[PDB]
């Protein structure tokens, strides 16, 4: 009546899938956003550039806490069959 | 009469901008996801290991929002940066000549 460890198992790879790709467009738009930044006189864009250095460590902890819990979730998936066993 | 300038095409601003809209689209449909998951884990598990990673999840979710919100709202500058951009060559256009 508690999930699997093959449900466990596949929950963790939906998370592994989220850290990667939240990593993937961190990588892309912070590119973006210095290319952006460096072409544009004046302060328009300022307050996008402050917030965005601003976020910027908390998506990429955000993402590595994901890989975390995917790594958590596959040693306790482990856990579980190892008892029923 | 002119704006500050931005040294780019609307063309490629218009092509950053699409890649600023579907990041958003993106991290939210991930945090959707992924809070969905969590609700289920912490069904499942309640103790001080799990409790670690749970904590970490709340207090960083509502910034991992606010980065969505952020980058759609770039999308959205960057698509009326990309107008602006076009509407003073035309006026520059126009006005041109003896
Ligand atoms: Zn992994
Ligand atoms: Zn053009
Ligand atoms: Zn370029
Ligand atoms: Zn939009
Ligand atoms: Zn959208
Ligand atoms: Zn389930
Ligand atoms: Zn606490």
């Amino acid at each position: 009546i508690k999930m699997s460890p093959e449900e466990i198992r596949a929950k963790s790879q939906s998370y592994g899938q989220g850290s990667d790709q939240i990593r993937q467009i961190l990588s892309d738009l912070t590119r973006a956003q210095g290319e952006i930044a460096a072409n544009w006189e004046g302060q328009a864009f300022s307050r996008f550039e402050e917030q965005f250095q601003q976020l910027s460590p908390k998506v990429e902890k955000f993402a590595q806490l994901l890989e975390e819990i995917k790594q958590q979730l596959n040693s306790t998936a482990d856990a579980v069959q190892e008892q029923d066993q």
